[PDB]
């Protein structure tokens, strides 16, 4: 499964979804050289996340189906809900502002870690690496 730590190795169209979610020309830049890196442990339904990067150090834990929610390092707040559909995990949220919904989907391909976004008509990828 998703087990494990993860680091990310490359984006694909990352900058332009996150001008579309409004983030200034300077932020991303920075947010695109993040050095993101997830540690990834499951105990049942429930899911916690030590989320590590240049930006900041947090946990983010859910259950399954339940929703929850989630700020963004810009600040950004977002509420929703990630279920296990086949062998992914799909993240319906919303952003709580403007109320524009945000999906992401995890999958693994192979040896990496895929996460896909789209907002707005926008699609992005982030790909990680098992460390
Ligand atoms: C200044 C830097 C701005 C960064 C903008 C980030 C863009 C949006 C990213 C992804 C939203 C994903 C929602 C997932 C909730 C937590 C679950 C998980 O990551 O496994």
């Amino acid at each position: 499964a998703f087990d494990g730590t993860w680091k990310v190795d490359r984006n694909e169209n990352y900058e332009k979804f996150m001008e579309k979610m409004g983030i200034n020309v300077v932020k991303r830049k920075l947010g695109a050289h993040d050095n993101l890196k997830l540690t990834i442990t499951q105990e049942g339904n429930k899911f916690t996340v030590k989320e590590s990067s240049n930006f900041r150090n947090i946990d983010v834990v859910f259950e399954l189906g339940v929703d929850f929610a989630y700020s963004l390092a810009d600040g950004t707040e977002l509420t929703g809900t990630w279920t296990m559909e086949g062998n992914k995990l799909v993240g319906k949220f919303k952003r709580v502002d403007n109320g524009k919904e945000l999906i992401a989907v995890q999958e693994i391909s192979g040896n990496e870690l895929i996460q896909t976004y789209t907002y707005e008509g926008v699609e992005a990828k982030r790909i990680f690496k098992k460390e």
